[PDB]
C-alpha cells in the first residue's frame, strides 16, 4: 500500500465531469475543477488542465497525469506549511500518508485549521487526536472516508483498506 493507491480507492477513477460529494465540479481521480455551479465553467477550467478541447471527457492517462501533479502538490504544500511541516516531519512513513490524503481532500488551509488535532499528532496522543478529529463537519459528511484516515493516522498501519 501507498498514498497513490490509498487515494485511488478513497476517490474512485472517472473520466467524465462529475459532481463530487459537495455538489463541485470533478474529474480524474478527485481534481477539483471549480466551485462554479456552471458546467462550461469546468468545461473551460477541464480544456486548461490537460491543453486540449476535451468536451468534459478525458483519458485514463490523463487522469493519471492529473493525479501525479495533484499528490505532488499535496506534499510540496505540506513543506512549505509552517503549521503542518512540523507535524509531517515528526511523523512516521504511514501516518505522513494520511496526513497527505487529508490534504489533498481538503486543502492546505483545511488541515491546518485542525490546530488541537494536529498538537496531539506531533505529542503522539493517538487516541485521543482520534477522538478530536471525529468531532468536525468533516467526519459527519463523509464518515466511511473520514474514519478510514483516521484509523491510518491512529494507528500506522494499513488496516483499514486492506
Ligand atoms: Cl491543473
Ligand atoms: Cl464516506
Amino acid at each position: 500500500m501507498n498514498i497513490f493507491e490509498m487515494l485511488r480507492i478513497d476517490e474512485g477513477l472517472r473520466l467524465k465531469i462529475y459532481k463530487d460529494t459537495e455538489g463541485y465540479y470533478t474529474i480524474g481521480i478527485g481534481h477539483l475543477l471549480t466551485k462554479s455551479p456552471s458546467l462550461n465553467a469546468a468545461k473551460s477550467e477541464l480544456d486548461k488542465a490537460i491543453g486540449r478541447n476535451t468536451n468534459g471527457v478525458i483519458t485514463k492517462d490523463e487522469a493519471e497525469k492529473l493525479f501525479n501533479q495533484d499528490v505532488d502538490a499535496a506534499v510540496r504544500g505540506i513543506l512549505r506549511n509552517a503549521k503542518l511541516k512540523p507535524v509531517y516531519d515528526s511523523l512516521d512513513a504511514v501516518r505522513r500518508a494520511a496526513l497527505i490524503n487529508m490534504v489533498f481532500q481538503m486543502g492546505e488551509t483545511g488541515v491546518a485549521g485542525f490546530t488541537n488535532s494536529l498538537r496531539m499528532a506531533q505529542q503522539k496522543r493517538w487516541d485521543e487526536m482520534a477522538v478530536n478529529l471525529a468531532k468536525s463537519r468533516w467526519y459527519n459528511q463523509t464518515p466511511n472516508r473520514a474514519k478510514r484516515v483516521i484509523t491510518t493516522l491512529r494507528t500506522g498501519t494499513w488496516d483499514a483498506y486492506k
